[PDB]
């Protein structure tokens, strides 16, 4: 289904599992280096891509989380889109009376300026995209009227259909990566009253900034302060793309290992 077992929990008992959520355009295999930097016998399960708005995705994840972990305690972690997903699940779990003890955002940083969801923005985005298409491929008027009334999924299907009028593996990977990135853009963040740990790199990587220049700037709280009063930021430096890998992930893992140790002691 959509649950990957990175490290299975014992048949009974054992430590609290870490649930990780996939990043934009990738799977949860990317959390293996993190897993290497967490305490021994820490179980880990990864939740992979599902369809819908952030809230719709969480509506699919949360029942599964509960089936696997019951009342809690819940440790929810994510890099890239995975961060927003972990957070949405945190809100859903807390609303149903569950015990969420840790939410780990791994450089899941909001654009430094809000990205509006307006028809003007739709037009600016696709104008930007058309221009790069011209330059990258050495190659007309953009049918804005039809695009404005399509959602993101509809917009890319329209552009891809108009394009064919490229092999499927490549189209599918560009498609889901594009939609997962837009899901980050259009996420409507709700407030959460539990503790959030935000691991913060210095900047988005250049390719990220080229697609959406508002990611060139980040606030110090990464845009989460207004939604999260109990917010901790753990600066890790480097770029967004590097935050998930060795050696920077060692810094994340060392800190996160301390948090897990406290959760384990409290149960004891
Ligand atoms: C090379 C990295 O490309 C992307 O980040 C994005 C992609 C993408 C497309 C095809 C293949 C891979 C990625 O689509 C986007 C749509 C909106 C948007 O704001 C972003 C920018 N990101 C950066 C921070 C979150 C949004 C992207």
């Amino acid at each position: 289904g959509f649950v990957r077992t990175l490290r299975a929990r014992p048949e009974a008992g054992g430590k609290v599992p870490v649930f990780v959520f996939h990043p934009a355009g990738g799977s949860t295999v990317v959390y293996e280096p993190l897993l290497g930097r967490l305490p021994a016998d820490t179980p880990m399960y990864g939740f992979e891509r599902v369809e819908g708005s952030i809230e719709e995705r969480a509506q699919q994840y949360v029942p599964k989380l509960i089936e696997m972990q019951g009342d809690g305690p819940y440790v929810l972690v994510g890099w890239s889109l995975g961060g927003v997903l972990a957070y949405a699940c945190a809100i859903g779990l807390r609303r149903l009376g569950k015990d969420v003890r840790f939410v780990g955002l791994i450089d899941a940083v909001r654009a430094g300026e809000e990205i509006p969801q307006t028809k003007e923005e739709i037009r600016k985005r696709w104008d930007r995209y058309a221009a790069f298409a011209e330059k990258t491929f050495n190659v007309p008027a953009i049918p804005y009227e039809q695009l404005e009334e399509l959602d993101d999924e509809g917009q890319v299907r329209f552009v891809l259909d108009a394009v064919s009028q490229i092999p499927a593996g490549i189209i599918e990977h560009q498609r889901t990566s594009y939609l997962d990135n837009r899901a980050i853009d259009t996420a409507q963040i709700q407030p959460y009253d539990g503790h959030v740990t935000l691991y913060m790199a210095d900047r988005y990587h250049d390719d990220a900034i080229m697609f959406e220049p508002r990611y060139a700037v980040r606030q110090p709280d990464g845009g989460w302060g207004e939604y999260v009063s109990d917010l901790e930021v753990v600066p890790i430096g480097g770029e967004h793309i590097q935050a998930i890998d060795e050696p920077i992930i060692a810094k994340v893992g060392e800190h996160m290992s301390r948090a897990l140790g406290q959760i384990e002691a409290d149960r004891t």
